[PDB]
């Protein structure tokens, strides 16, 4: 009565087909889903690459146009050190903004007004921020500071020199910023056969004095707002149709998997009832179907967001990419289920499955030692070692060391400071050698031993 | 009747010699083949190195001569950013072309005419390509584009300034190219005792505006056409003879191996016929002889191509090198057969052979997870990480991570973008840590376990 | 009588609670200790990061202000090679010191007098050191040297050119130094909500001729003396209270652990006495409590030093950081004790414990081979290889090689010297290949085997 | 009669002492030998470091003084590309040579005459080498060359401009060289308390045109001839005594070890004779004593060479360093013998010993595959990949790949050439992926398996 039903429920697709001759719709549906999801992700990535490259190339051009004495690879060290240098950089940026139409290799339009920091009819805002009251007398070890920040900002209209009278309050200066906007048209879209779209680049140039260290870093950042151009004309819809096909495939997969999960739950309820006459009742849950339902939800939501983005109604590229990428990862991981139907592959998959619990437990054991080392290295070596400045950076360095990467440079950075502090150098020697020896000779060896033991258990 | 024949067929060379005292011609033939094939490959590579160096040195000299403000290591970032910069670069290249006889350290001759892009009597072609109709008004978010490309190209005759009147259509410009040819004689051939040959370098300088990003990259490429000089004269054939010797050795090896394979097939047919009174019948096939026949074919074809190339009748160096290198690899791999005749080496070789099937199956299992990670990383991190821009690049990065290479720089690239997008940085942390942990603690451990299990099976 | 007491003594916390229902104060005390110690370390590190950054940024600004022709990344090669270059560098540094008020982006005050090398009223000391008697005649292979060093030093008062008359004794010059001090106020302290403190930077510029090689390296170092500003005023104590809480928690932990250790010792004495009617009697010692007592002592001492430092009465940041970091590492390592109470985690921890003795013995065996290789590589390759200049550097290089890091660059450095000395290049080939092969194929394999054997022993 | 003698012969030092109470002179002699040999090596290395640094610093100073437009890190790319550049470089070098007394920071004396290439009274030789007859007409694809090299060389006397009339035969130029010598005194010897010695630097500047590629590399090399200064005088022998002590210790060790080996041989002869009433008779040979005798010979010879060198009668630093380093390596490896006397260490050492034969056999099996890959990669990728230019470089790259080092850069170098040749890029993908997969997943796994099997054999 019930034993036959339970036996059918826990049977492989091939033997299920032999038993009842039903159509294996779900399996071919999953194959088609993998295909279409991968194709959609590839097309989306190819489309996004072009936009990313356009933005990056424009920003590099802006750095070469507006930053005085800029060269590639200098982003992290580009700074001013004298009052003359700072004035020259600021005035050069403003003059290049005013000369852009006659000098630039790109074609840019000016944007006026549109809220702060710009007044009406103003294209460029040159704003200096300094403390409301600042009296600093290091000679007398004295200071009187009101930390309230005051902004004083000059407005420059593009053509068709009040900024040259700028006077900086160096002793109380917090920062200087230059804000402007440039409109351009992405013609290289025609390479991919699309229609050009209209970009507005919001450019911010920052001269940062918040450290008050005598060194003022200079940076240029851009933010791109993309719109559909309002008058396209190119001499002489199969992308939304594919998105709809993807949505329908994922919807059908979700419905079939949900029906299977519901049937499994009903059978579990029947079994518990008949056994009245949780690790065991959760044996009725097909984890692969949980994974498939999750991937279907992620794909549908990401495809809706993609439709929005490609129509220019949305600009949340990161979230859409994360959803689509995670769903593609899950659907490809789901291919392991088909390999589990064959004995030779199932041996290896079962080995991994039976090893996983002890691997996780050993990871928990190793984590406390690893975290102790992280904290110690951060506190002791952070003042001296560039790779130990932040806790996340320390963790990345230690993790790379565990895997035998970037070891000699880590030792050499401390070598460069051996003469300064001998105690810190000796401590670094002990710290690095002990950590590496412990984690390579003993920890990774035990991971290998756990996997080998699981494999030997499976093979018998 | 037949059992004796089958026993003789499946016997080692030494015991075969004991049984019938026949001459082991094939074994010494294989030894000689390995020797001569390796010698030929070494000579060919030594000869190709000189030509490669000559071409590379000439091209570096051209970059220093013709690119304004060029310096070594700037190939990937060399670009123009202003109209003045572009004009200066173009005019500098043309002026250096015209001044070459009096300034260059090399000796070059001019080439005139000879088809497009050059007219008759013209040495240098300066061509600008722009859209047929281009109206771009980013101010009004408007554009009218006919994507048909128009080429307008100026011709410069070498001496024995109409180009100075060039006017670039910056808004519709697709690219600018400079084409010319230089003839030189490779005298350093005398270092290797050969006869100098005549090179024609086709030089192409590209100013690329296809991105329309305000940044125009500049590159110089060369193509070398090598000929026999028509009037050699050096004050005061044992290379083709060696090629013929190689061809004959490989032909004899091919014939002997083919005869052995035919005999094996005949014996298999006899055995099946007698067993009437495919994994078993393919046991009659000597795989080492399949490999030897393949290597003989590859060596003969590559040697024919090499004879053609060295006479200057062919220029397909890549295919010839691939054929000869693959054949040399195969003949060296064939030395394992001789080690299989000794018990202690055969133990290890048999271990590898019995492990291989499960290793391939586990590779198949690991491949789907790896590919899912590839797709996810490409879509999510490609906009932010230089190592994740293309799918092949993503695969290379992930493969290097599996083996503990370039890990910290991968983490640091994302560190550099933590402030921008926190969600993407957190995702990258999860992505990298999970991938590395999974593939190093569990996957490589299982490869080790598979090999160890195979070894323990062999030793019992 | 006694067996019950001994059984209670060697019981887990849960079963102890069942037996006597006593309060598990020590366990929750240890949890609280871990929490507060970690919080204190994080706060201390965040506070120290700001000061480190302030000092580093000021020093970089000084290098750009005072070193003629300095650029970032040139610290290790910055040098003078002509007499004119050296004079220009010295005079540029002094002129920039005199012009600092009108050119610097920072706000600095001059410091006068205050002991050597400065006289009263002098801000900058320009001192040249040369041998008392030096006659060097390489033409006649002759020299007469009195190695006693003479110091002649010019004093410059800051404003509100006797140094321009400096004449260097080039042939007998030992070095040149420029000493001065600058007072500044650390305003960026307000970012962390603290009160700005007063920094005195002692700047030393060295032109070093001790090698007498014709190349004089130039360096700039700073030493920061931090004080409480004597007239703070910022428009509109929960850090010392936390330190006191930490001290009290660690004191209570120390007392409870000491009481437990004393009770264990008394029980051991009773057991030996009753067994009259050291590896066994030390079984009565709880090693986790030894570790906890050590961590308590380190935390208390480090917290006292931290209280001193934050009040500006102490400047021993290195020792305080080492104490606090080591204590945090120990308290996090102590979490393993709680995992040992659960069978599945205890299996892995016990595996590590039983493997440790043989791991240490094998480390001892490997150490002599490693040290022999260190000495050989230092003596043979040190003259030619940058990574082999010092013994500690050699050890770092070899250790990185063992773990598969920085291998190809090590080979390439010797490749760059193959033409010079063929014998040394061949020796380096043998040396590197043999070391790497031995230590990767055999040594690490044996570490894996030891751990696997221990794991198999534990699982049975 | 004999069994007692054989039993005594094969006994440990402790049990030997119990049996006969003889003095263990050899063991303490070996301890003293290790100590003194290590001390000698350390002192020798510290002494050599100073001389190496002096030579390197002088050579860097020469590069900055004599090479026009030279900067650090440009050694490998420093070249001339125009006739004007080459003339300027040559004339700048000669002018700096003539101005050296008034410009250099070092103190140098001129050397005149003394054989070729200098005439009597000449300090600098400026020599150009070109073909005897050279007619190159690339326009007509014609050339008439007599490869005999003619040298024409101008002589410059130092002061107390015929070279300015140099005319270069650019079309037939082989190279240009500048030779001169400078005498200096190594004053920094006083830092180590030694006596300054007199250096003669032979400086060679080469402008190399042997490629005839239009790019002429420029290099500067030095050769240092060190002498004892003939008139030392420093205001106000325990190194040779230590060398004699080392020689005597090694002589005594050699004699005792030779006596033991002779006794072993005599006992073996007795045993074979009595067994009449080679793997077994070589069991009578103590391999540790063979090693000790070798190390004694190497140490004595190296110490003799060191005595010669330090007296300035010899200049063979490389051979002496190799001898002393190898001997120190051997004496430190000999410490394993003492660990073999203890069971727990002997287990691990015996594991390594019993694994070694199969490890060597597997290395032999792996070598043919590795060499096939080396040849294939050299021939196919050498034209395109910098890491594959020479066979030794290919081997170093592949060995580094086996150990997971420098993998991503190897892939990226080929990425940079994907557009050029797609066939070569695909081949490189297959080549690299297959090599790395094979050698990491299967070969290293089998090394681990061999060691684990040996360990399990030893433990039972
Ligand atoms: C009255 C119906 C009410 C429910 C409505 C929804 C019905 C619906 O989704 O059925 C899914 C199946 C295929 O679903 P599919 O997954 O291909 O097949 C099922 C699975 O193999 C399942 O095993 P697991 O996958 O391991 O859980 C098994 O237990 C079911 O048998 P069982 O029923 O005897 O237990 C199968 O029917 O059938 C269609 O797909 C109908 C196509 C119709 C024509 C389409 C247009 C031409
Ligand atoms: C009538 C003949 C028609 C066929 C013509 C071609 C004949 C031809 O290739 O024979 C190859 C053998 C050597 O060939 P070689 O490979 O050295 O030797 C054979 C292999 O050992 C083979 O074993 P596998 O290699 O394991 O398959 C074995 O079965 C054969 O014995 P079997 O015949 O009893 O079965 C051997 O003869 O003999 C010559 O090489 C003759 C030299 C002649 C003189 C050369 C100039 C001085
Ligand atoms: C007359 C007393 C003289 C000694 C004075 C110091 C007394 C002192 O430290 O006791 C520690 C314990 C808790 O200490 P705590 O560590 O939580 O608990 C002890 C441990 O569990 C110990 O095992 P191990 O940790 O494995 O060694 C066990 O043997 C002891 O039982 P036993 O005594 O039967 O052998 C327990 O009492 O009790 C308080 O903490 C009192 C709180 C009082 C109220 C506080 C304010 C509200
Ligand atoms: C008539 C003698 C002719 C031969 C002359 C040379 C004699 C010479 O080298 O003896 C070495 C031994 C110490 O040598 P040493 O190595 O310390 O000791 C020997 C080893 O232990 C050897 O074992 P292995 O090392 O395993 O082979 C063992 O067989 C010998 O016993 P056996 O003789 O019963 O077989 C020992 O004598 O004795 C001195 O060192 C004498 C010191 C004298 C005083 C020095 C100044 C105060
Ligand atoms: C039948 C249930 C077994 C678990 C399948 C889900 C595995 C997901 C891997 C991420
Ligand atoms: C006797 C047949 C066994 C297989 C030999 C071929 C192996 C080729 C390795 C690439």
């Amino acid at each position: 009565d019930l034993r036959r039903r339970l036996k059918y429920f826990f049977m492989s697709p091939c033997d299920k087909f032999r038993a009842k001759g039903r159509k294996p719709c779900k399996l071919m549906l999953q194959v088609v889903k993998i295909l279409v999801v991968t194709v959609q992700l590839i097309l989306f990535g190819l489309s996004n690459q072009l936009a990313v490259t356009f933005r990056e190339e424009n920003t590099i051009a802006f750095r070469h146009l507006f930053l005085l004495g800029y060269s590639d690879g200098a982003d992290d060290t580009f700074a001013a050190y004298t009052r003359e240098q700072l004035y020259q950089a600021i005035f050069h940026a403003v003059d290049q903004y005013l000369a852009l139409p006659d000098v630039s290799l790109g074609r840019y339009a000016y944007v006026r007004g549109g809220g702060d920091p710009w007044t009406n009819g103003s294209g460029l805002a040159l704003c200096q921020r300094y403390y409301h009251r600042g009296h600093v007398d290091p000679a007398n070890d004295t200071f009187d500071i009101d930390p309230m920040v005051v902004t004083d900002c000059i407005q420059v209209d593009p053509p068709e020199s009040s900024y040259k009278n700028l006077t900086l309050k160096f002793h109380k200066l917090v920062n200087v910023t230059i804000h402007f906007r440039l409109k351009t048209i992405n013609l290289q879209s025609l390479i991919n056969n699309e229609i050009p779209d209209c970009y507005t680049f919001s450019v911010l140039i920052t001269f940062d004095n918040k450290a008050h260290s005598g060194r003022i870093p200079i940076s240029l950042e851009t933010q791109a707002h993309i719109q559909e151009c309002k008058h396209p004309s190119v001499f002489q819809s199969f992308r939304l149709l594919f998105d709809v096909v993807v949505i329908l495939t994922c919807s059908l997969s979700f419905l079939l998997c949900a029906r299977s999960l519901l049937r499994g739950f009903l059978l579990q309820n029947e079994f518990v009832g008949f056994m009245w006459r949780l690790w065991e009742r959760l044996e009725f849950v097909n984890g692969w179907y949980i994974l498939l339902v999750t991937s279907d939800v992620l794909t549908i939501s990401g495809t809706i967001m993609k439709i929005g983005i490609e129509a220019k109604n949305l600009a949340s590229y990161d979230v859409c990419s994360i959803l689509l990428g995670t769903s593609t990862l899950l659907v490809w991981v789901g291919v392991i289920r088909y390999l589990t139907f064959f004995h030779n592959y199932n041996i290896l998959i079962a080995t991994l499955r039976v090893a996983l619990p002890s691997v996780m437990r050993f990871c928990c054991c190793v984590a406390v030692i690893y975290l102790g080392y992280c904290f110690c290295g951060w506190i002791v070596l952070g003042p001296y070692h560039v790779k130990f400045r932040s806790l996340s950076m320390v963790s990345e360095c230690l993790f790379s060391l565990i895997n035998g990467d970037d070891m000699f440079v880590t030792f050499a950075a401390m070598q460069a400071q051996q003469g300064r502090s001998s105690l810190v150098w000796l401590f670094s020697q002990l710290y690095l050698y002990s950590f590496i020896s412990l984690f390579i000779y003993m920890v990774l060896s035990l991971f290998i031993a756990l996997i080998t033991g699981a494999y030997d258990t499976i093979k018998h």
